């Protein structure tokens, strides 16, 4: 044993912030798109003005559109919550339905109805819970579960629990594929990861729209790399922004996803 990663030095300072010193820390120079215009078109009801559900429609297209994920055929999107990844999957030419899963109930993201663009291949459903639910065959497998904390022992039990869940999808044979690794950085986890990356493939990405605040990273089936190397990288990344000035956000426009159905 090599004693304390990157990672963990940098959970470790996070931990030791002030309340104040962690807010302007969350969001030092990351990216973000704003959802003033998606906020409140969504509050006034307006499901046709292209607008995404959540942040998390823009997290998606950031790797969409850089081709470190390729979605196509019949996606599954677990964890779904509002529904941000499954309506921009709905989107893309080569899929062709979406079917999304969320736990739902006080405290959680429920599935939001809009008619974004494809709207009509996408099915959400709430009130399940995905560790309950057999495996069964897809072409595209989504994931974006793994909630923060500030125990990292919760955390890697956590995305233990994540991975552990996606292997039995994995083992059909989805072609494409993103998931969220909530806790990348300790030694366990990194081997853990290179030996689904043996069966599986793949590699994992830091998405600069992440808060500063999280280590997630997102296991892609695009982008293979090494993963000691790309965890080290966003570690390194994640404590020097912890020094000098915090610095501004790099705000993008939020995704426009349309209007209208698809065929088929
Ligand atoms: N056991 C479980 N079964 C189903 N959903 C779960 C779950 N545990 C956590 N979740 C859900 O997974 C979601 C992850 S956040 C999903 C955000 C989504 N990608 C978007 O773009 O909008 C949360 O809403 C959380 O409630």
């Amino acid at each position: 044993g090599t004693g304390e990663t990157l990672g963990e030095k940098w959970k470790a300072r996070l931990n030791q912030m002030s309340a104040l010193e962690f807010y302007s820390y969350k969001k030092s120079g990351i990216t973000e798109v704003c959802r003033e215009e998606a906020r409140r078109a969504l509050k006034d009801g307006v499901a046709t003005g292209g607008h995404a559900v959540s942040r998390g429609s823009a997290k998606l297209r950031w790797l969409v559109e850089r081709g470190y994920l390729q979605p196509y055929g019949k996606v599954i999107d677990l964890g779904c919550g509002r529904g941000g990844w499954s309506y921009y999957a709905a989107t893309i030419r080569k899929v062709q339905e979406v079917k999304g899963y969320t736990k739902g109930g006080p405290g959680h993201e429920e599935p939001v109805l809009v008619q974004s663009y494809g709207w009509n291949i996408v099915r959400l459903k709430s009130g399940v819970d995905v560790f309950h639910m057999a495996a069964e065959p897809c072409d595209t497998l989504l994931c974006d579960i793994g909630e923060s904390s500030s125990s990292p022992e919760v955390e890697e039990a956590r995305t233990l629990r994540v991975l552990s869940m996606v292997g039995d999808w994995l083992e059909k044979r989805p072609g494409a594929f993103c998931i969220k690794v909530l806790c990348p950085y300790t030694s366990t986890m990194m081997e853990t990861l290179e030996r689904l990356q043996r069966r599986y493939g793949g590699g994992l990405v830091r998405v600069p729209l992440s808060r500063n605040s999280t280590h997630e990273m997102y296991w892609v089936s695009g982008a293979k790399s090494n993963t000691i190397k790309s965890v080290s990288t966003t570690s390194q990344l994640l404590l020097g922004r912890m020094d000098g000035p915090r610095r501004p956000v790099k705000y993008e426009e939020d995704v426009n996803l349309g209007s209208g159905t698809r065929a088929v």
